[PDB]
């Protein structure tokens, strides 16, 4: 048997940046300015962009390292953070829109978005944690989902499907390819044990710019016409669900979860189209 349904719990104190490391343009501001940015990047922006996407997944694997039963999702923030600000980054989440922590940390039903708090991961849990870095002007964006303990072969096998779909999407990254095949791919893959892909939520072009307007589907939809090119930086972030699409978000205007309240699982890379292939940024 696995845990029962989540509830929110109570939020540690702002964690503080030193004020030398540089701020997100949208921090101290109700919304953010992207969704107009070039899709192709300069060659001196992929180069910062590899710097955060290294630094991001630094964060991400300390992070993740921590997570067992008794750890709460609060001291998976403070690493991250703390990870993010020694390395003189700036995690782009603190004070997007007002999101008031360091990382998202979303458990078990949790689609996305789930806030760092008192929350105590126990045996069973599956606990993604999404971590992004603000360095050189440009962001990094990489999340996984890591099991608690002997986790249940349903739930076990959606977070190793999830990973082999994010996977396969990235191999299939090469200039020319149309971007539709990335949803095709991973729909196909997911339809295979009869798992539901999430729709409202996508991957994004990235650079200097969190969501710079670029959106990448992860559900089949051929119609599409943007093509790979070379130097195209965007995500793939595919959010994959054992029960039903329709979700519900919590009273903190975050927290998106599943109204079945059936798992789900998710992993992410930030990514650049080379000139005959993919390079993830997000590696260690
Ligand atoms: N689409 C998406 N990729 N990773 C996330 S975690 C939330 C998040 C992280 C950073 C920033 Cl600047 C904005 C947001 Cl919404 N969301
Ligand atoms: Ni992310
Ligand atoms: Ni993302």
């Amino acid at each position: 048997p696995s845990r029962t349904a989540l509830s929110p719990g109570v939020l540690s104190p702002t964690r503080p940046v030193p004020n030398w490391i540089a701020r997100p343009e949208y921090v101290g501001k109700p919304a953010a300015q992207e969704g107009s940015e070039p899709w192709v990047q300069t060659p001196e922006v992929i180069e910062k962009m590899r710097v955060a996407g290294r630094i991001a997944a630094g964060a991400l694997a300390e992070a993740g390292k921590a997570v067992a039963p008794g750890v709460t999702t609060d001291e998976l923030d403070r690493i991250a953070h703390e990870y993010l600000v020694d390395n003189g980054a700036y995690p782009s989440t603190l004070g997007y829109k007002g999101f008031p922590k360091s990382c998202c940390t979303s458990l078990n039903e949790v689609i996305c978005h789930g806030i760092p708090d008192s929350t105590v991961i126990t045996d069973g849990d599956i606990v993604n944690i999404d971590v992004t870095a603000y360095i050189g002007g440009v962001h990094g964006d990489t999340n996984a989902t890591f099991p608690a303990g002997d986790v249940a072969d349903e739930h076990r096998l959606l977070v190793d499907r999830t990973r082999e779909a994010t996977m396969r999407a990235i191999n299939t990254v090469k200039p020319g390819r149309a971007l539709s095949v990335i949803g095709r791919v991973i729909e196909s893959y997911a339809n295979r044990f009869g798992y539901n892909v999430v729709r409202d939520f996508t991957g994004h072009g990235i650079g200097t710019t969190f969501h710079n307007g670029l959106v990448v589907l992860h559900y089949d939809q051929p119609a599409v016409e943007t093509i790979m090119q070379p130097g195209m930086t965007f995500t793939i972030e595919p959010m994959i669900n054992l029960g039903a699409l329709d979700y519900e978000i919590w009273d903190d205007g975050w927290t998106v979860v599943t109204k079945d309240r059936k798992w789900t699982a998710q992993f992410e890379h930030t990514l650049l189209v080379t000139d005959t292939g993919v390079e993830i940024l997000t590696c260690l």
